[PDB]
């Protein structure tokens, strides 16, 4: 469709973003061209995020050295949560049921994609076990996240610390009829007294 | 969810974009933070589009003064296409069945939103009728675009030039069963010999 170079340069850059097809790229590029003020603000914010980097301790996004979680003094440092990504950390933190610390991996273990202990931010985890009561293995509830969990569990039980896994089960407001048979089966097996 | 300032500043700027909710804003903001090279390229392209502006004659997006269409010498200047937006011009131009010139309005007539002749790039149209055989009223096929068409038709027939409207009808690969009754009714009324 497009022909001006800076417009096409913008549309092409917008298309590199994940979950942004060429049709959305064009609509946004046109919009940015017709709203100079907004486009300048976005360029300012993009320059602004050059500073941001992985936290020295977590792997969580941080202004400068330490992330907001690590440099919070009101934090139960007896608790630690292993997590695959920053998006998952935010979800956990948004839940409100956790005031521990986090360790952010680079992803999950995956033999089929050659992803293993060296590729993940893993060796850093074992250096931070000082006065850590509990480690929550809060990896994804997938084949890959479960494989990661079992590996961390084996390695953590060796080094003398208890490990817990968040519950498989039904989601809140969920009907039994529309849940899958595996999730439903785990929910039954992990049923609790009341 | 988020707490670092430049990240939030980016996520907030990304949310100002049309058809971008806060969940997508966050995913993209995180992605840009973890891909410094790509983010710099987007900032470069955003700075790059400061130059872009409305064409002196069309209202179409242009590098500097004139749009690529207006400064193309192989252009049937006997033909002119009135259009509501640049997105529509590109669609028309992508169709391949038009080698005329374009006039880009700022939108369509809409009494309910106080949108009328002064608010649209309209007065500029009548200055460009020199050696113009045909004007294609290629506004949207809506209540607003039709109202715009009729107004331009009245005003153009006064100033001595024929006007045409693109066809209402069925789309290519379309079944009759799933088409709406109005579109189907127009397709029948505008049926052609073969
Ligand atoms: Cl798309
Ligand atoms: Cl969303
Ligand atoms: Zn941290
Ligand atoms: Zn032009």
């Amino acid at each position: 469709m497009r022909y001006p170079e800076s417009l096409l340069k913008l549309t092409r850059a917008l298309s590199r973003l994940p979950g942004i097809g060429p049709k959305t790229a064009q609509r946004l590029a046109l919009h940015l061209a017709f709203h100079k003020e907004e486009a300048e603000a976005l360029a300012e914010a993009l320059e602004g995020i050059k500073r941001v980097r992985a936290c020295r301790e977590c792997g969580n996004l941080a202004e400068g050295e330490l992330c907001p979680i690590c440099q919070d003094e009101d934090r139960d440092r007896s608790l630690l949560a292993v997590v695959e990504s920053v998006a998952d950390l935010y979800a956990l933190e948004r839940s409100g049921e956790f005031r521990g610390l986090y360790h952010v991996l680079g992803g999950a273990l995956n033999p089929l994609e050659g992803i293993g202990p060296k590729e993940l931010n893993l060796e850093g985890l074992f250096r931070r076990l000082e006065g850590v009561e509990e480690v929550v293995l809060a990896t994804s509830m997938t084949v890959e996240g479960e494989a990661t969990a079992l590996y961390l569990a084996e390695e953590l039980k060796k080094r003398g610390v208890r490990v817990t896994r968040p519950a498989y089960g039904l989601p809140v407001g969920g009907s039994l009829e529309y849940a899958d048979e595996v999730t439903l089966g785990r929910a039954l097996e992990g049923r609790r007294p009341v």
